[PDB]
Order: C-alpha cells, then structure tokens, then sequence
C-alpha cells in the first residue's frame, strides 16, 4: 500500500537492456521477480555478464545453491536476488529498496504480494506489454489510481 509503483511498457525483446538501467533507481538490495525458471536463469546470467552482484533462486536450484543465495542476499553480500514467486515465498528478506517485476502476473492479487515485498518506502517497477489481458491491466490501473500513483500512457487510454 505504501510503495512508489512505476509501471512501464517494455517490449519483451527490450526488457533485458532496460532492466540494467532500472537497477540504478535505487541502492541495493534489489529483488527481481519473474514467473518462469528459464527467465530467472536468463536475467541472472545477463546481470552477471554485465557485472552485477547477482544471485538467483528457483525450484530447479539444488539445496546448496538456494541456501547460499538466500543468505548472501540476506547478509548484503549480494546486491540483486532474482527469484520466482514460488521460490521466494516465506523467505526472510531484508529491507528491499526496489522490487523489479520483469513479468506482470496474471492475477492482480499476485502483483500486490510482489510489490508487498518493499515498504514499511521503496520502489516497485513492473514491465507490462501486449501479452497482458485487459482485466489485469484494468486492475493495475485501478490500483495505481487508488494508490495515487503515476499511470503510464498505455493505461491512460484504457477508459477515457
């Protein structure tokens, strides 16, 4: 409820580059969420290739890896944790300065929970595009407005 939500239209083929730029709105720590394992893996490899202290958690990591990352992050030894929703559930995270939603969830319920991982202020960035159904976009729109947040142009048309 008390986070600055920054929702932005980003073509699928442009997110990786934009993500790098995003990391800079904020000092660490940063949590990047994506629905799929493949994605979490891509983003982590990209961040590494660009030189970001980045760790990743998902259902396909073994116990060694999960533990090592959940805790380097939790100590501040790593700036960025990239996670799936399901892998991050119940983890004890520190004060997160910035949530980056690389995906828009299908349910608005889930958008909230993700952005609910920063606050108590902080920034939530959410990449939206063509693939989102109208319904979630309306609920995102409805939410930004109730939250008294910037509505990006692409949503400002939804209902004029």
């Amino acid at each position: 409820l008390d986070v600055i939500q920054e929702v932005e239209y980003v073509k699928e083929e442009a997110k990786m580059v934009y993500l790098l730029e995003c990391l800079q709105k904020t000092p660490p720590p940063v949590l990047i969420f994506a629905e799929k394992k493949a994605d979490v893996d891509a983003i982590h490899e990209y961040l590494l290739l660009k030189g970001v202290e980045a760790v990743a958690i998902h259902g396909g990591k073994d116990q060694e890896e999960r533990t090592k990352a959940i805790e380097a992050f939790r100590e501040g030894k790593k700036d960025v944790l990239v996670a799936t929703d399901v892998a991050s559930k119940g983890l004890d995270f520190p004060a997160i300065q910035h949530v980056i939603n690389y995906d828009m969830p299908e349910e608005i319920e889930n958008y909230v929970h993700r952005i609910g991982r920063t606050g108590c202020t902080g920034i939530a960035t959410t990449f939206i595009n063509k693939a989102c159904d109208e319904s979630v976009l309306m609920d995102l729109k409805a939410l930004l407005l109730e939250a008294k947040q910037k509505v990006p142009p692409v949503l400002q048309v939804l209902h004029c």
